[PDB]
């Protein structure tokens, strides 16, 4: 299947990015809850063996997971650097 | 000022979309935990007055807002229905 990698704008200051978690990733077995995020970030959905896993708090990332990240532009290269180093 | 509105795919059944929320919407005012959704939804973000609202269950919709929303294809239009 055709599917979404990179990232778009979405409005003044606010993108929409794809990240995927590899084997080696910082945020691999860890709870959504726990993730020191910045206040203007989401992490909106996970794709995982192709299906939608609706986020939760006790959401454990695991490595080949996919996600969609809502960002502020300030936010951004933080974000990318909490998930994958 | 350029931004997103409408719908793209992302995955094979799964699809981003816009919704904005006027005065006339059925969930004006509601809270996000008490909306009536299918299971592959999520309300991504709210934008108001150009800025980032983390969605957390306790947030209110307020008239004025944009939805960023992931759905199945499945559940687009139950989705479209509640939120219109």
């Amino acid at each position: 299947n055709l599917y979404f990698q990179g990232m778009i704008p979405l409005e003044q200051g606010i993108e929409f990015l794809s990240v995927n978690v590899e084997e080696d990733s910082p945020v691999v077995g860890k709870k959504l809850k726990d993730l020191p995020l910045p206040r203007d970030s989401i992490i909106a959905a996970i794709v995982r063996g192709g299906v939608l896993v609706v986020p939760r708090g006790d959401t454990e990332i695991l490595s080949g997971d996919k996600l969609y990240v809502i960002v502020s532009a300030e936010a951004k290269e933080t974000v990318e650097e909490t998930l994958l180093g």
